[PDB]
């Protein structure tokens, strides 16, 4: 495996970037921090877009309909964008669902209003939506849920029985880091808790797996081979950009730290291990 | 390994409870499924007594404190019991933490009112009891809780991004089967949601940990080579018992099937295999 984790600069990083006819960027922990963006990451795009450069965005989070996600980018100084360009695990999830949902021709949805806004501009039925003056679940979806209880969770095992219906989760993020310190459960958390009562195994949407790159390879043809992938958490982006054949470059702004990177190559684990990193992503405008 | 999964009867029964000092027993899926005494449970249990064999009984219930798990017992027709036979993880998670928790001479409670009134009998300082006109938690503990909220689990993880925090949880049962055939989930969906969110390993105190056996052996001389453990769950009781070196009985009234026994016996997973099984533990009757 070509995954050494070096550090990206100078002529290498002339290189890289000029051969790369693309970059998808993670969102959280790279171009911003709750509600700062990361210095000179507005710039890199700006520029990324002037050197000819395709610029995609591949975000876990699952709580905001793509409309307020493209809101949310030019907001943080990212500008110029088309919402094209944006996937989050909302929106695939949604994609997803809409593909496989089984039945001749409803979905129960641990989640926010974003991802329900998202579900129902994909065509899709929501339990919980009304009734013709009551339709079969085929479907539980496990999102980050901020009213997930012990009565959802019930519910959603009594749906899981039924062994056609399906299971999905956006995402396995266990929490996410916020402003003060401290964190948020993510949505692998709930989803942990779904598949122990119901002994069912989710379908995820949301990086690593594969399944993104589909969505994302849907309207767009990008190379994998010439396509960086950045992102900030290890078991999450990196291991998504080996799985979808993609160069990998850690920054550190984020989740993840140098040193477990490098652990995980002292261990071969060879799938967890950037093949570049940086120390922001601004550092990679320099290269072009 | 012993354990071969025999139908136990006739002279085999009869050697096998001839020798054994006590018995061990399992509750829900044993001696009854919820308001239903498995028929001919009480007789047996009135026949070891007289047959002067000892009687303890081990429940990963988290739900009753211990009076009102008395009271259930006599209800359902197992008469002429002490209290101090019934162990239940609500019980040993209580001394658990009087033994264990950290500090100089709180604990974050995931549970109803029978595992408090538990804990503060045992001496425990609960959070959410009135301050002295704001305590340190020391111990989030997880147990069956029906009013699990992300709100709570968000305070879980609060609590143990103290690293000398403890986490317990009372048990990994992962759900239930009720009366109408239904599931509920059980204190391991929940367990697994605290310990995804928080990046920490749980403790815990039931079976098939040993600890359960600790909690018992502190008031009663049993011999572990002597004393015969029989449950209706394969990688709760079962493991349980080869983990405290006893005699397992797998009784076919609950949660595992015969055929799950024989797939790990094929399988050499030596300790999810019963040494023997019955259909219900009144065929143990004849063998007195
Ligand atoms: C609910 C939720 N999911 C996912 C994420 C992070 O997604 P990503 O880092 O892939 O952009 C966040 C970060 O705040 C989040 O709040
Ligand atoms: C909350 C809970 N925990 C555990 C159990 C079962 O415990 P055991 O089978 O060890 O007696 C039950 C069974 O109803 C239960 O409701
Ligand atoms: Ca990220
Ligand atoms: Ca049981």
């Amino acid at each position: 495996s070509l995954a050494r984790c070096e550090r990206l600069r100078g002529a290498a990083l002339r290189d890289v970037l000029g051969r790369a006819q693309g970059v998808l960027f993670d969102c959280d922990g790279v171009l911003w921090n709750g509600e700062r963006a990361v210095p000179g990451a507005p710039e890199l795009l700006e520029r990324l877009a002037r050197a000819g450069k395709a610029a995609l965005f591949v975000s876990n989070n699952s709580r905001r309909a793509r409309p307020e996600l493209a809101l949310r980018f030019a907001r943080l100084g990212f500008g110029g964008l088309r919402a094209e360009q944006l996937f989050s695990s909302a929106l695939c999830a949604a994609r997803l669902l809409r593909q496989r949902l089984p039945g001749p021709p409803a979905v129960f949805v641990l989640g926010g209003e974003g991802l329900r806004a998202e579900l129902r501009a994909a065509g899709l039925r929501l339990a919980g939506d009304p009734s013709a003056g009551a339709p079969r679940v085929r479907a539980v979806l496990v999102g980050y849920d901020e009213h997930f209880s012990f009565a959802k969770l019930r519910e959603a095992c009594a749906h899981l029985r039924d062994p056609e219906c399906l299971l999905v989760a956006t995402d396995r993020d266990p929490w996410h880091p916020l402003s003060d310190g401290s964190r948020t459960p993510g949505t692998g958390s709930l989803a942990a808790a779904v598949e122990t009562a119901s002994g069912r195994q989710a379908l995820v949407v949301g990086k690593p797996s594969p399944y993104m790159f589909e969505c994302i390879t849907e309207n767009f043809s990008i190379d994998p081979a010439r396509t960086l992938m950045v992102g900030d958490r290890l078991e999450t982006d990196i291991l998504f950009g080996h799985r979808c054949g993609m160069t990998t470059v850690l920054t550190l702004t984020g989740v993840s730290r140098l040193e477990e990177a490098q652990a995980y190559l002292a261990a071969g684990q060879h799938d967890l291990v950037p093949h570049y990193y940086v120390e922001s992503i601004a550092d990679l405008t320099e290269g072009l």
